[PDB]
């Protein structure tokens, strides 16, 4: 059983999760610069 | 031998590419306003 599904899967969270931390960021200043 | 999972992965690397030196422009102006 050979998949490369799961690479590609896992690429696109890990490349989601670094958007979604960064989403936490940028609330992050927009909270403390307010 | 054709494929074309290595020119949608290095689209996939280079997208995640920039946006890890956007990460870094942020946490750079993270840093340099506070």
């Amino acid at each position: 059983a050979n998949d490369n599904s799961e690479e590609m899967r896992h690429r696109f969270r890990q490349l989601d999760s670094k958007l979604n931390d960064l989403k936490s960021l940028l609330k992050e200043i927009a909270n403390n610069i307010k």
